């Protein structure tokens, strides 16, 4: 009972964006108010504090699911399933972006709304690049970029690096692109495929970039160690531009991650979206909707991407007068739309295999580290992860 509950990590810094959403909620329906709800710094916390609400009472209206957390509770028979209601208030889905929405169907039923959608940026100091006598472009392919990185590894000196990738706290979904980008994946379909000779190849190029040649390293806050300049360059989300803007006292650029051969993708989409528990009533369930729907609507989803670097939601968002100035004058923040038609959904061993990200994620961050064997780390990984693979289907 009460306002309508909305749990958010305020994804890219966003929680005065998300204030304001709510002030035109209100506005526009002066009959509900909503709570917003800090319930966690990343999405594994709010997803954490979901958990434990379920087993007691207190659940949110509205939940933030990132691309992992809403199949595992939607899975789980906690969420309501929205096709129904999407009728029942009027949402026009035809207009949400057709691959985002997808995002979110299991089964035939939709489960979330995309919120907060993303893909990987190549994120590069120009200083660096001039520095370094580099084309002012993203490397088009790794093979590519192993040959810029020692270079920049020079000019940036001792305690920087020419690329920094995200610790285990990102690294599966930064790996995923350049990993397909070598003709790997994680799996395909159920499949694992960690042991495939693409995938290690596309392994031991993202170890010898920080143990061999040596102009990698693995970051902690990814973000802010590229805006403060100690790395030149690194993979991350374009959720995080709007901050890495504001923090930047160099010029730098977002280019798209380097495509698979002739242009296959090789860039992952990711982010999260709204959800609605299940065991609330009938009524809040109709509230939460409509509120979903609210603030991630033409004009809305339109601002809510000015303010993070996240992506409009809706088909229609650049038919807003202030969302075409906007991408009229901020470049970088073409470069996630224009990429999101060459994206590849994300694999299911990352997304969909349960407990399969965790492992993944620190294979990966133990190969960074600790520059572990690849063949080695990916075999054990793949039998582990086949253990789960059997278990669950048994
Ligand atoms: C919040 N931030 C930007 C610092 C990191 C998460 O970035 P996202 O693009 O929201 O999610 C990427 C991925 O799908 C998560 O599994
Ligand atoms: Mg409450």
């Amino acid at each position: 009972s009460g306002p309508i509950d909305f749990w958010s990590s305020h994804p890219g810094q966003s929680s005065a964006a998300e204030r304001e959403l709510i002030g035109r909620f209100q506005d526009r329906f002066p009959t509900l108010s909503v709570k917003l709800i800090d319930a966690g710094k990343d999405y594994d916390e709010v997803a954490q504090k979901f958990n434990a609400a379920l087993i007691g009472t207190d659940v949110p209206d509205v939940v933030l699911l990132d691309d992992r957390w809403w199949f595992h509770f939607a899975l789980s028979g906690v969420l309501t399933a929205l096709d129904d209601l999407f009728g029942q208030v009027g949402v026009d889905t035809t207009d949400y972006v057709d691959s985002l929405l997808a995002d979110y169907e299991f089964n035939g039923r939709h489960y979330a709304v995309p919120y907060a959608r993303s893909t990987p940026l190549f994120y590069y100091n120009k200083a660096a690049w001039q520095q370094a006598g580099l084309p002012d472009r993203g490397p088009q392919s790794w093979s590519e970029f192993d040959e810029w990185g020692p270079e920049l590894q020079r000019v940036v000196g001792a305690g920087r690096s020419a690329h920094g990738w995200a610790n285990a706290d990102l690294i599966s979904w930064t790996f995923q692109g350049p990993n397909w980008a070598f003709g790997g994946a994680y799996s395909d379909k159920w499949t694992l495929t960690l042991t495939e000779p693409a995938t290690i190849a596309a392994g031991n190029f993202y170890r010898n970039s920080i143990h061999g040649k040596g102009y990698a390293a693995v970051a902690n806050d990814i973000a802010n160690e590229f805006a403060t300049g100690i790395l030149a360059s690194a993979v991350a989300s374009t959720g995080s531009l709007a901050g890495i803007t504001a923090s930047a006292r160099f010029d730098f650029g977002a280019a798209p991650l380097p495509t698979g051969p002739d242009a296959a993708p090789a860039c992952p989409t990711g982010g999260a979206g709204l959800a609605i528990p299940a065991k609330l009533s009938e009524e809040r369930k109709v509230n939460a909707l409509k509120f979903i729907a609210f603030v991630t609507n033409p004009t809305n989803t339109a601002y809510f991407s000015q303010q993070t670097g996240y992506l409009p939601v809706r088909k229609s968002a650049v038919d807003d007068a202030s969302e075409r100035h906007y991408l009229a004058d901020n470049p970088r923040a073409r470069v996630a739309l224009d990429q999101l038609p060459h994206t590849r959904t994300q694999d299911y061993a990352r997304v969909f295999l349960p407990g399969g990200d965790r492992i993944i994620s620190a294979g990966l961050e133990s190969i960074g580290l600790r520059g572990a064997d690849v063949t080695k780390t990916f075999t054990n990984i793949q039998k582990r992860l086949q253990v789960i693979l059997d278990r669950q289907i048994m």
